C-alpha cells in the first residue's frame, strides 16, 4: 500500500546527456508520468542552472522542498509543481530541480529525497 511519502534517491544528471527532455505534452500527463518513473526507478533530477530550462521540453516537472523542519534520514521532503507556459500547477518552497526521465545516462551524483505521493 502505498505511503504518503517514499524515500527516494535520485540520479542527478547534466542537462547535455539527457536523451529524453521530459514526460510529455501536457500538466496532466507530465506528472502522471513523472509518477511512475519515480515508482520505476527510472527517474533523473536536473540541477536548475542559467541555460537549463531553454534545453529542456515544457511542460516542466518540478521537485520543490515542502517544509523546514523534516529531513529524515537525510531525505528532504519534497513534492511535484508543474510549470506550463509560465504558469505552475501547485505551490511549494525551493526547488531542488526539473525531473526526466532516466534512460540509463550516467550521474553526477545522486540525491535523497522523501516524496510526497500525490
Amino acid at each position: 500500500m502505498e505511503k504518503t511519502h517514499v524515500q527516494l534517491s535520485l540520479p542527478v544528471l547534466q542537462v547535455r546527456d539527457v536523451l529524453v527532455r521530459g514526460f510529455g505534452d501536457s500538466v496532466e500527463e507530465v506528472l502522471s508520468e513523472a509518477r511512475q518513473h519515480l515508482k520505476d526507478g527510472t527517474c533523473g533530477l536536473v540541477e536548475v542552472e542559467k541555460g537549463v530550462l531553454p534545453q529542456l521540453e515544457q511542460p516542466y516537472v518540478f521537485i520543490k522542498r515542502s517544509d523546514a523542519r523534516t529531513a529524515p534520514h537525510g531525505h528532504v521532503m519534497v513534492e511535484l509543481v508543474a510549470e506550463l507556459e509560465g504558469i505552475q500547477y501547485g505551490r511549494s518552497g525551493e526547488t531542488l530541480g526539473v525531473l526526466v526521465p532516466h534512460v540509463g545516462e550516467i550521474p553526477v551524483a545522486y540525491r535523497k529525497v522523501l516524496l510526497r505521493k500525490n
